[PDB]
């Protein structure tokens, strides 16, 4: 999280911690709990190729990572179909816990949006994570969950701006439909918050509108922060964790 | 180049090494001479972001890189629009020299395929470059240009081999039609040798059939290497290149 | 600290670790507290040439590193005047705190053995520490100190060890008289404990025998761990520590 | 070597490379040929512990590193018995080669000066090697041969800077009379030159002073490099090469 604070301890409930096996259980990627079994996060921070599932393990919301480290086991991996790269979309993929969790007010599922959700430019968004504090930084021990408030600009606006010192062709597509774009040269999630949430409050309710994925470096001139739309894959999620 | 061998004096005239200015001009990627005042390579070697000019160099047909370096000035870099990534396509690129170069039975062009040209499955082709000699590991002094030969295979054959292992939807295209694939466990492409040449000796005459384009990792399994289909940019190259 | 294990959180609360100023304060070695307003610690950690005191902080006895961070400024650092390098000798310092601490049952002073105190060969002792878990092998979050039971060797023994493969002539001294040394190819102190303390148990109390120095790779075989012998410079020490 | 120039072909015939087996047989350390079947370099470029001879070559003056390597073998290795650290002293070994070789003008031995040779300050000597041109700064390939003249100064001045910033004692001596020193802020030896040699041209003869031993840093204020005095070994190098 780049231009971030340390967040409250009674905040984001709903953020967690990917882990991979290794000399000890490292954090590589964020999510979230959606439902007491289910963690949505990135694809791209699981696949596209098949990983060992042994290999993996969930960590509730923790104010330090490696702190008070309780991880969960995975029984399954399921990475929407249509992914290969990031940067071609559907960014997204569920993570089927072995065994239910028990929600609370410090550790409870955010909520998913209607279909017709825009989160459109002035809407009070916030990301989350333990990724690097900018380009090339990593976050220093004791390695507090941080969060910025991040400014959300329509998806043509941001398309333009990839464009802006690249060769790409401006009729080429750099910022697509099913993305959502925020922050700025000062607020923007960083290499390790991939996977996790991007939420807005909207009308008193936590919704969840997109998930970190993509973004050329961070906080860079012109190279607002993609995220993987929510919205666009509803059905999807919906043809694995019940509503 | 992976499971190779040091070039002959006198094979691959054509190859080319790209030089970036830092502590000293390292090589970055590789390339071909398809005309005497013309380089054609990869568009990830210099974009999508614009480059400057100053700051790049080409060196010709070299036994070991850095020995006995010819820096030679580019005058414009000519990026294919349509190019973002290396796995949505459009991965070729020009570099239009200062100066036409004296070509000579040591240093000369190599051949355009025609546009009808398809390279069949199993055609004995070989690709040469500086790149890692494996997976993280690189090229050790004095910096051979290696060769490899490397069989092609076809396009869906290849599409389907990606798959394998992997989450994506089988009917969601990995290897895409402007691309060609490969190589093998033990024979590849690696780092380094990007925008290098895929030439194959076909009726009697050395016709580059692909750039160095992406591949996941080196001589992995069910991963073969992919390059930019070169016959299928003709007309882009002409619309620039002569005859 | 090679093999061993976490500490519980009642043993050695003299333990301390010496931070430096950059991205945050990071631990760079070990100490032990001896006197209220004292830190005693090895010498090549804060020298031989002359270090800015506002760039060093002190944190008393912790379970994990950066955790429940209560940095201590320091008000001087006394490094010995015969200290050049750790294999020369006298590598041992003091810090002296800005402010006493009000010691408790966790966090109290360690005893210094009286000047006649030798500590024999095969006696029950203690080293403690954050650092390598093995040779270039980092303690991973969240950084527990830890500890393992070493046993004393004579130091002609340890001179004659470290002669085992070396050329040195067998009458050079490499391990001197004011150095002591203990552990063995299972357990040792490593990169990161310096300045660190090893304490034994001596007619039912605890003594502070030795400073973690320096020593061949950790837990190599016929190269033991080197520490400052404490009781050689017992009177340096009591030159600026209270009796 | 820092503030120097590439070496012209005709100079320093007597340069050596150490070469170390790995994935190449990459240079560690210089040396200089003080007879067809001897070479002299520093005893910490390989002890004080003793190696596998297998996995060690010596290279002949060569332009360029790597790139015309005719590597010969090694037979013993003779490190002085007084060595443990280059701090301490006695940094000076010899390498007998499996056989002699041909001595020509491109390469020759270097003279040894006489047991009463002072090299005064003042006079200038030059010193060579393929380390580095700064401080954590590598020389680039294709690594030419560097050379650079470095200023003589007394034992006594040079100590004396050692302390300059330095908590060690004044009468706690740095530089040992076994050593000599050289070079300034602009002009050094550096990592990867050591064991090289620093010679003097003294009645048209060219004498090698010193080997290439140590310095805190290279180039660094008040930290002028530090050599081995070759005249104090004499008499020990007699005990196995000719005279
Ligand atoms: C993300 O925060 C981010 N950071 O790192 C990544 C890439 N990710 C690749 C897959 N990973 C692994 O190889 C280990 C797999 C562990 C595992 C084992 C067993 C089962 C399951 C899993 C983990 C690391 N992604 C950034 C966020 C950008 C924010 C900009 N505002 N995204 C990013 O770097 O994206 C592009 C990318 C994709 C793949 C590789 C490199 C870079
Ligand atoms: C290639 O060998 C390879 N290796 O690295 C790359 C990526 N390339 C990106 C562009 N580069 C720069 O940003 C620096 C530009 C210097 C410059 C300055 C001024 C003017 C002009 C230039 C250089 C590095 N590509 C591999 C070969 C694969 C073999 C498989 N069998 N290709 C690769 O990694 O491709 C995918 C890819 C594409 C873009 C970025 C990362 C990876
Ligand atoms: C020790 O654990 C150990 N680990 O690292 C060291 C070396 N030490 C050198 C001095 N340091 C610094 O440069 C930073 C100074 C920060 C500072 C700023 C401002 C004020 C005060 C301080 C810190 C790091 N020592 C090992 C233990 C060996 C155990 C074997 N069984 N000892 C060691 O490595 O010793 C030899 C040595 C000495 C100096 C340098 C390298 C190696
Ligand atoms: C020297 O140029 C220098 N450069 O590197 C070194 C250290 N040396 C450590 C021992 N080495 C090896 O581990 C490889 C052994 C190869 C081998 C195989 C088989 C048989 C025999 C040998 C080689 C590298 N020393 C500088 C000169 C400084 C000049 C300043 N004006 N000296 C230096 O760096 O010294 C301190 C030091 C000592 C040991 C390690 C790091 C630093």
């Amino acid at each position: 999280i780049v231009g971030g604070q340390e967040a409250p301890r009674s905040k984001w409930p709903w953020q967690v911690s990917l882990r991979v096996h290794g000399p000890y259980w490292m954090h590589f990627c964020g999510g979230s709990l959606i439902h007491p079994q289910w963690v949505l996060t990135a694809a791209h921070c699981v696949g596209p190729d098949v990983k060992d599932l042994a290999a993996l393990r969930v960590q509730l919301r923790e104010q330090h990572l490696y702190y008070q480290d309780q991880l969960l086991p995975v029984s399954r991996i399921i990475v929407h179909p249509q992914f290969y790269t990031a940067q071609i979309g559907a960014d997204i993929a569920l993570l089927e816990l072995e065994e239910p969790v028990k929600v609370s007010s410090h550790v409870h599922t955010v909520t998913l949006p209607p279909a017709s959700e825009t989160f459109p430019p002035g809407m009070p968004c916030w990301v989350t994570g333990w990724g690097d504090v900018d380009n090339d930084e990593r976050l220093p021990p004791p390695f507090p969950l941080k969060q910025v408030k991040v400014p959300i600009m329509e998806n043509h606006i941001c398309d333009a701006k990839y464009h802006l010192g690249a060769y790409t062709g401006d009729d080429v597509r750099i910022v697509r439909d099913d993305m959502l774009c925020a922050g700025n040269t000062r607020r923007d999630s960083c290499q390790g918050d991939s996977g996790g949430p991007l939420v807005c409050k909207v009308n008193g309710t936590w919704l969840q509108a997109g998930v970190v994925s993509w973004g050329e470096g961070c906080a860079q001139p012109n190279r607002p922060g993609i995220y993987t739309r929510v919205t666009y894959y509803l059905d999807w999620i919906h043809h694995y964790v019940p509503k």
